[PDB]
């Protein structure tokens, strides 16, 4: 296999150097299978606090990096490509959440994991897709502001009855712009199929679909549904971790859809990464003070 040479020498360094490596769902096939873990952004920041090493090598986009920074400050994070970011963040600025604060003094901020972190350390409670609907309805508050992500913010007011203030003006994700015909298609195709989405899609997408759900959600539900055939409306890198927990079942792409920031990671920038390692995340001590409080709330209301 041409690519051992890079798989050999990374699961050596790893080894070698202390590092645990996390990715999340979206990454490369060929990352997820050198990674000691692969999850969602929950699952990941769950595992981050829980390892008893020092090192971590962070397979994802930045603002995820920085969230496993910012609940394990005295442990080294790096990750291989400094630039992979979600450009739907940073639509979203600390005067747009000031100001929304002011015009609705006792609605609760609560931010979507893609966001800055230092938009993260004026907000009231953090989210992930995985957590957000039990995150709100638990709130002591009929009303919030949410954001980035608005059709996300949309899904939650549906699910818990509450009113979702999102901010800031059409803060969406340009991979899970699916459009509903993929799904008329495919039922006719596959008429026993499943459909799972991702809340982060459409609501004439997520309303023909069988289930709503997070990556981390998604992966549970064949354990509870017998059915052969999957169809998953989420970012592809998806498909490869489905077929990987249960090989006996089908998965089928909604369609193509590739997250390119998620993509700049490479076996090639992971080798490099651990053999200078570089690039350390690093936080201002004032952002990590201050960002830990909505983080470590989420944690309060899921129990
Ligand atoms: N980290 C996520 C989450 O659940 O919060 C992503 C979705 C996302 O928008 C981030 O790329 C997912 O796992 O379903
Ligand atoms: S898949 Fe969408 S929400 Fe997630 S990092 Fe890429 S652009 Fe951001």
């Amino acid at each position: 296999h041409h690519h051992h040479h890079m798989v050999d020498e990374i699961l050596k360094l790893k080894k070698e150097k202390g590092y645990i490596i996390l990715a999340h769902n979206y990454q490369i096939p060929e990352l997820q299978d050198i990674a000691d873990f692969v999850g969602d952004s929950l699952q990941l920041a769950r595992k981050a606090m829980e390892l008893s090493e020092k090192k971590i090598l962070f397979l994802g986009v930045d603002f995820m990096a920085e969230l496993v920074k910012i609940l394990n400050p005295d442990k080294k994070v790096i990750v291989p490509d400094r630039s992979a970011t979600c450009p739907m963040a940073n639509r979203l600025t600390p005067e747009i959440i000031r100001e929304y604060r002011e015009k609705f003094p006792d609605a609760p901020v609560v931010l979507f994991v893609n966001s800055t972190s230092e938009c993260k350390t004026l907000a009231d409670v953090i989210c992930t897709s995985a957590n957000a609907v039990e995150v709100v309805k638990k709130l002591d508050s009929s009303v919030v502001i949410f954001g980035p992500d608005r059709n996300l913010g949309e899904y939650v007011a549906e699910k818990t009855g509450k009113k979702v203030i999102t901010i800031p003006e059409n803060g969406h994700c340009p991979v899970h712009q699916f459009n509903a015909e993929s799904i008329d298609a495919v039922r006719k195709k596959y008429p026993d199929a499943k459909v799972i989405v991702h809340p982060e899609c459409p609501k004439p997408v997520r309303d023909k679909a069988d289930y709503v759900g997070s990556t981390g959600q998604m992966e549970k539900i064949p354990e509870r549904d017998p059915s052969r055939i999957f169809v998953i409306g989420t970012e592809i890198g998806m498909i490869h971790k489905l077929k990987k927990k249960f090989p006996d079942r089908e998965f089928v792409p909604l369609e193509m859809a590739v997250c390119v920031n998620m993509k700049k990671n490479t076996l090639e920038n992971t080798l490099h990464a651990l053999q200078t390692e570089s690039f350390e995340v690093i936080l201002p001590k004032e952002v990590i003070e201050k960002a830990k409080k909505p983080i470590l709330r989420m944690f309060e209301l899921m129990g």
